[PDB]
């Protein structure tokens, strides 16, 4: 458990330092110095910094997979998962070109693509159900999840524009996604 | 004489825009624009003294087009999202030129005007939202809840229209699906 605990403590501080100052800036030694562990004990978990990037994204899908385990309440919770903390989204967006596109450690890039596809396959099911219940305007479900993606992607860019300065607006965005494409 | 000059300028404009899309703005020069039209090397300089001037002129006519658009409210809200999502690459190109010649005030006489119409166009769409709120169709929240969410749907759609997914979305029905979403988003 203590090893399982330390692996999370490394990743929690890792992602934190990855939101403050640039993920290009933070080194493995910085993470090892920030967590309070040894400069060599950190390598007992992750073999490189790109491997931290990959697991940082695997738990994201592992959490979205847990969320998929009420059709309206769990549809709203989906947009909470995507639109909360848009800096995590923009970091993974940049990380998508560095470690995933350039399959560094292909073992995890392999695993990642699977849980993204499993998470992708768990979404249309909700879509076809909300369509089968006459709530979502009956269209090809590929119409829906593209519009859902095209709104969380634009909301992260919205939250990153010179427009930061907020809760009722966030709930207004969620009510948009739930009522989006509704019959 | 002003009509043939206003027409050749429009021809240079369409030719300059068609070449920035096919080839990218970073490789099209004034000489290539002036040759795909078929005019001399210095006659295109009688219209614009810089490719940057052509840059800001393209974004200026975009806002001029939008100014003529805000001239019913439900039919006006649709024609907006049509104007915004039509030709997403122009928006994508203008997203780049916003950093090249708008951030860097190359020819600041045009950047000043471009910022004033963007403020005048912003006042118009804000009144469209205020009109639909005060009338009673849109939910009575700050109009900033309405055009910020409207800005997000337009942004993520052109980013959807450029993803490796775009062999499919380029349709008429999914386009009309997004604009049903846009007009119905934020309703009471
Ligand atoms: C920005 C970008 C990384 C998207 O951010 P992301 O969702 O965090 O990262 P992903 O690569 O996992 O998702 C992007 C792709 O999933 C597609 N997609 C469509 N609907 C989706 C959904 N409901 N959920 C997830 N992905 C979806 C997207 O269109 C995109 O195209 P692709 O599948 O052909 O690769 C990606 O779209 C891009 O690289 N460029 C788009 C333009 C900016």
């Amino acid at each position: 458990r203590e090893f399982r605990r330390r692996e999370q403590e490394i990743l929690d501080t890792a992602l934190k330092l990855f939101l403050e100052q640039g993920e290009d800036s933070v080194t493995v030694e910085m993470i090892a110095d920030a967590v309070g562990i040894g400069k060599g004990t950190i390598y007992k978990h992750f073999k490189s910094k790109a491997e931290i990037y990959l697991r940082l994204m695997l738990d994201y899908e592992r959490d979205l997979a847990a969320l998929f385990h009420d059709k309206e309440a769990l549809s709203r919770a989906y947009f909470e998962f995507r639109m909360r903390d848009p800096q995590r989204y923009r970091l993974f967006d940049r990380l998508e070109e560095k470690v995933v596109k350039t399959s560094q450690v292909p073992e995890m890039v392999e695993e990642l693509h699977k849980i993204r596809a499993s998470n992708f396959e768990r979404l249309t099911q909700l879509i076809k159900e909300r369509i089968a219940d006459g709530k979502l305007e009956n269209v090809p479900p590929y119409f829906h999840y593209c519009a859902a993606w095209a709104l969380v992607h634009g909301a992260v860019a919205l939250y990153h524009s010179p427009f930061w300065r907020q809760e009722g607006f966030f709930h207004f965005l969620m009510d948009i996604g739930v009522r989006m494409g509704n019959k």
